[PDB]
RNA sequence: GGGACGGGUGAAACAGGAUGAUCCCGCCGAGACCGCCGGCCGCGCAGGCGCCUGCCAAGACCGCCUCUGUCAAUCAAGGGCGAAGGCCGGGGGCUAGAAGGCGAUCAGACACCACCGUAUUCCCGGCCGUAAACGGUGCCGCCCCGCGGCCGGCGCGCGCGUCCCGCCGGCCGCCCAGGGAAACCGGGAGGCUCCGGGCUCUGGGGGGAGUAUGGCCGCAAGGCUGAAACUUGAAGGCAUUGACGGAGGGGUACCACCAGACGUGGAGUCUGCGGCUCAAUCUGACCCAACGCGCGCACCUCACCAGGCCCGGACGCGCGGAGGACCGACAGCCGGGCGCGCUUUCGCGAUCGCGCGGGCGGUGGUGCAUGGCCGCUCCCAGCCCGUGGCGCGAGCCGUCUGCUCCAUUGCGACAACGAGCGAGACCCCGGCCGCGGGCGCCGCGGGACGGCCCGCGCGAGCGGGAGGACGGCGGGGCGAUAGCAGGUCUGUGAUGCCCUCAGACGCCCUGGGCCGCACGCGCGCUACACUGGCGGGGCCAGCCGGCGCCCGCGAGGACGCGCGGAGCCCCCGCCGUGGCCGGGACCGCGGGCUGGAACGCCCCCGCGCACCAGGAAUGUCUUGUAGGCGCCCGCCCCCACCGCG
């Protein structure tokens, strides 16, 4: 499996508007981790756990160095003027 | 001049060439025709119109404080012009080319393709008078959204450009209203059921039939005009959804191909399927999607054939019955046998007997009356809902002519917005690791996610390299909407309606048959040998699993207890290209097992069929895979060339 559903997609892009301080790309560890947090978020099968990982840190990469449309990221300190 | 082919086709073959072709070059003759410029340019009443030079007459448009004064529009009759082909009489003869000839293609080809070639194609004079002669839209006249291009003429403005602002006329494109059955028109096909500007022509369901008979015209071919009888229930127009296409564009798959591998069809044989035979050889299914499939047929299984027992007829109503309803039997004959039948005479006792209503039963029929279950479409990627919008409407958008994915899987748009099903996720199995437990290795968890690096691409995602037990859908299960006259009434206390129901299609018993064989083929098995056959020896599997002693050559047999695994292969020798020690079909004595009963199955001696790698045709397959080798379960009293593993 390489294309990934859009359930996938949509709940990663949730975690990742939601918390973004605490999820450092580039890594499956920390992420993995966070997301097996209930606090964070819920995944009732391992597979799809490691999955929406998977999407949610190349995401957070793909954002940190260049953000996207649709995930709010609260730049307008820098873009307010 | 030079020296061997040239022509033509998808590929070829007829015609041409040492009498020098094809090719190069120069000259000569004749007759057609008028290119690239050439056009949402133009002219003309239409048909039609393209070399140079000269001559002749003509025409529309524009400009005008020119002239006349209703002189106009449309039109049967009548007159004139009129593509191409065709005809008459004269000229001319190069290309092409009806007819004709010939070579190919084809089952045929007198057609499409190739080659030769008459009339014709050209000019003069004259007939004919037809075309999808189409803008499939008659002529005159009025009003009418907006934008734009080109042609001709004239005027205004300036910074004088062949500039831009206009007017008339002409040729075109898009288009709001409006119109329409709609396609579409909008310089009208508008201003019209709110249905009257003027003139002429045509039509009244489809065929018969533009035919017959008359008339006029013409050399002719033919043209103009133009019925009836009879027959028929639809014929047609515009548009929607599907199916199909020897239509185009994107994709995809070892049930498709490339590259290969292994095979079948050639023999012998197991089995099933048609045909023949019999008393019966019981039946279902016939391209994919019937033919080792409806889970192993001596009796049952079993319907089919030859024969025979029994009522095992509930429950109600009417009549009879213990002064005796119904039921069994020793002995002798006929009967495969039975108190089956008969011949004498004993026994039993209401568990009923006859009729009428009313049952149960039945591998009997319709799978085209049905339920249920499968097969196929489908080893697919597709299917729909609420609101909203477009159309009179069936319907359309949502649901994609972009880029990606094996995938309506995703990125990014858009009169659509928002959800759902299928796909994925999901469940079983195996590879690595940990914990716990442990008679027997079996319970709970981690781990792999396009995660890291490098290239690209906004994007999702593609290519390469690592590290790792494993790297990119590892093998299976589940399986959308809608549908089929697919199979099944012979799987069932699943069933409607038919047929059978006391000489039974009920149930049971003895036999036989389903295996019978001039022949056609479907899935398989054994071989055609030296990469081998025989003998002795050594040795390791998993679904899982039972052994000792003694007789017997072996198959097997009598005892007694709980204990236990192979072929290929490797080693040593013989055989030595001979249908031979390859091959083991077929057949004759014999010894055993199961079973009440061998037609069934094993072992021993003997005989030793075809087969020398298999035509036209055709099937399957990408890693622990094909192929080769063997081992257990299923139905099973005995037996596996079958099927699941
Ligand atoms: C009109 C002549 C026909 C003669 N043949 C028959 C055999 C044949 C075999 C071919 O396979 C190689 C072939 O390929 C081009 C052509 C032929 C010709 C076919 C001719 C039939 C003709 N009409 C049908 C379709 C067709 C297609 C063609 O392909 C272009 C073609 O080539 C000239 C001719 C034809
Ligand atoms: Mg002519
Ligand atoms: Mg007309
Ligand atoms: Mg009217
Ligand atoms: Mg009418
Ligand atoms: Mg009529």
């Amino acid at each position: 499996g390489k294309v990934r559903t859009k359930t996938i997609k949509r709940a990663a892009r949730k975690i990742v508007e939601n918390n973004y301080e605490s999820l450092k790309p580039k890594d499956f560890q920390n992420n993995k981790a966070i997301c097996s947090k209930r606090n964070v978020a819920i995944i009732p099968s391992k597979r799809l756990r490691n999955k929406v990982a998977g999407y949610v840190t190349t995401l957070m990469n793909r954002v940190v160095k260049g953000p996207v449309h649709g995930i709010s990221l609260r730049l307008q300190e820098e873009e307010r003027e």
